[PDB]
């Protein structure tokens, strides 16, 4: 620490970080890059992929949200217990980052004609994270393992704006809606969800959600 | 270990893992599944997220090849000597997978109307990778640390994908193109890349590159 958020004014790639951050009981700076700053076009060439999220955590800056999601994994002991639990979760955070690339495409690209195609062939994307929980002590506790992990602050933040976009896409998911359910009950989780900061967040840049 | 491999007869997103194997000389089973099986429908159901590659390592069972790529690291030593090694090198291999993403859709939904504009804005795309280099022990020895790690072999692919697309676009990146030629010449790494098995796979599955 100290941690520094620096990102536009949305949700989107930085909830499920803060999210982590919040129920650890660490507090962060927010550094908030309006789109008037960005256009001007100072800030962009000093980013290394000329994107953001950027995060600083001390003397260490990282750009990549998923990068800064497996180094607060790592150095805040949310990667498992061993290798074969760090395998899992990564490979649960891969499949999540890919609904989040096209849930991204629909809502910046075609949210008007996509939107009906998209919330049909969500089940089939969504089943895989249903098996995994069944898998996993039949539902009842994390998605890899018994402790809570990056992975699980991702896959939370990822099924609340899909219940936004769909309100009954988890339906027909029992393990997945009590997943979620549990996941925002935990006391800082859902003390964060109520915020002000976090309520008054849109969820995209566009006002698509 | 036993390690095996399961994929199309391409190169694709498994030449990565193939050169990081070889090079900790480490063998592996090639399970090769063809199209015409594929299009069968038996085996995609049972992958987790319906896609290959699919990976075993004894008894673990892997998918998302980027999650098969940390594993190997984690598993072999090949993810730094400490915290901030580690996040860094994330952050290296999610800029190899951004630009590995988009170089996917040009490739196989708009290569002869979209391969120009590519080309113009990949010069762009590497100088990250340039600027990296030079930051590291001057671009003398590997992307981050000074031991190679699972991101240097992602690297290395994507850098000699590029050549073949865009032949001379590293003669602008000239730490890159000592980087390739260095990491290329590993006794290894230059065995597994004239082998006939690496030589006849293709590139891609629609036979563009
Ligand atoms: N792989 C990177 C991808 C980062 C990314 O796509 N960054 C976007 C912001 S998230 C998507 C987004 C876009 C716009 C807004 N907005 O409020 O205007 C909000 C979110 C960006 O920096 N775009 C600026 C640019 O490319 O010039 C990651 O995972 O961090
Ligand atoms: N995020 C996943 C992405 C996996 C992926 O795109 N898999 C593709 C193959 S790699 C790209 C590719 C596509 C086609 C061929 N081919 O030979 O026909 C080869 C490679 C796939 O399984 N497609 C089959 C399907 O979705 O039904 C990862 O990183 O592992």
């Amino acid at each position: 620490p100290p941690y520094t958020i620096v990102y536009f004014p949305v949700r989107g790639r930085c909830e499920a970080m803060r999210m982590l951050l919040a129920d650890q009981g660490q507090s962060w700076k927010e550094e908030v890059v309006t789109i008037d700053t960005w256009m001007q076009g100072l800030l962009k060439p000093t980013c290394l992929y000329g994107q953001l999220p950027k995060f600083e955590d001390g003397d260490l800056t990282l750009y990549q949200s998923n990068a800064i999601l497996r180094h607060l994994g790592r150095s805040l002991g949310l990667y498992g217990k061993n290798q074969r639990e760090a395998a899992q979760m990564d490979m649960v955070n891969d499949g999540v980052e890919d609904l989040r690339g096209k849930y991204v495409t629909l809502i910046y690209t075609n949210y008007e004609n996509g939107k009906n195609d998209y919330v049909k062939a969500l089940p089939g994307h969504l089943k895989p994270f249903e098996t995994l929980l069944s898998q996993n002590q039949g539902g009842k506790a994390f998605i890899v393992g018994d402790q809570i992990s990056f992975a699980d602050y991702n896959l939370l933040d990822l099924l609340l704006i899909h219940q936004v976009l769909a309100p009954g896409c988890l339906d027909n998911f029992p393990l997945l809606s009590a997943y979620v359910a549990r996941l925002s009950a935990r006391p800082k989780i859902k003390a964060f969800l109520s915020s002000p900061e976090h309520v008054n967040r849109p969820i995209n840049g566009n006002g698509k959600q």
